[PDB]
């Protein structure tokens, strides 16, 4: 708080407020993330500790943790922009499909790498995916859904995205699997290349609604065990799933197949990052530049 000087707010995250500051000593510009308060359960330092030696070119790098007085800070490289202004910033033309497929590639190393180390990430979404001028992406904000708690908004009364949410974690599953984010990333992959969310619901039910009309509700046959999960009900309406041709034109057949696979419903069948990487979509990939108004 002394030691650096808020330079700007930057947004709203789940877990509290993130301001683009400067270290009044190394004169180095971040981004720091103020934590909602009662004793600060340290279990969560565990998982903080964690996020500090992991380093990876696709993960926002988590520089200095910092606790104190039911506070806890977090300061992080600062990055740039981030995906939802940029997808906003490119809405007339749509971003370039070498540069969605660069994204998709560089997101899904960042989760093979968070995967193969068993960490989570629980909440992508545009806002929390960033950019910088030199063509990389980064995830950040790891949820901390485990090392905090998922009480009802952000923080102080705000509308918390459900578009991009799993439907396993809609029907009720306590325990999400490394799929969620997998399932969330092919969401956002969609919205690159059709510049309109996917599913955007603004309820629980309609998001896993929304779902169903566009992948047919499921059953039994393409989900074993889904009649019988916590909010699953008999009396869900019965709709039939609908061709891809008509969810993501124009995205190439390869970007559909692949896409098809990261939207399984069944977790167990969903790709996973590692196998995504390999996916003939990516035989042609490359790292463009985007053009950045900052
Ligand atoms: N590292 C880092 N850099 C950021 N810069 C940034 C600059 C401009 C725009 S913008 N709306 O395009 O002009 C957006 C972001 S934000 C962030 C970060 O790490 N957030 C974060 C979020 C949630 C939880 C958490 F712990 C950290």
């Amino acid at each position: 708080m002394e030691n650096f000087q808020k330079v700007e707010k930057i947004g709203e995250g789940t877990y509290g407020v993130v301001y683009k500051a400067r270290n009044k000593l190394t004169g180095e510009v971040v981004a720091l993330k103020k934590i909602r308060t009662e004793g600060v359960p340290s279990t969560a330092i565990r998982e903080i500790s964690l996020l500090k030696e992991l380093n990876h070119p696709n993960i926002v790098k988590l520089l200095d943790v910092i606790h104190t007085e039911n506070k806890l800070y977090l300061v992080f490289e600062f990055l740039h922009q981030d995906l939802k202004k940029f997808m906003d910033a490119s809405a007339l033309t749509g971003i370039p499909l070498p540069l969605i497929k660069s994204y998709l590639f560089q997101l899904l190393q960042g989760l093979a790498f968070c995967h193969s180390h068993r960490v989570l990430h629980r909440d992508l979404k545009p806002q929390n995916l960033l950019i910088n001028t030199e063509g990389a992406i980064k995830l950040a904000d790891f949820g901390l859904a485990r090392a905090f708690g998922v009480p009802v908004r952000t923080y102080t009364h705000e509308v918390v995205t459900l578009w991009y949410r799993a439907p396993e974690i809609l029907l009720g599953c306590k325990y999400y699997s490394t799929a969620v984010d997998i399932w969330s990333l092919g969401c956002i992959f969609a919205e690159m290349v059709t510049r309109r969310a996917l599913f955007p619901g603004d309820s629980e039910i309609d998001q896993l609604f929304r779902i169903f009309r566009t992948l047919g509700t499921p059953d039994e046959v393409v989900w074993p065990g889904v009649t019988s999960m916590p909010d699953y009900k008999p009396s869900f309406p019965k709709w039939a799933r609908q061709d891809f041709s008509k969810v993501v034109p124009p995205l190439d057949e390869d970007g559909r197949s692949l896409l098809s696979q990261m939207l399984h419903y069944d977790p167990n069948k969903r790709i996973s990052a590692k196998a995504a990487l390999a996916h003939p979509f990516f035989q042609d990939v490359t790292k463009p530049v985007p053009h950045l108004r900052l």
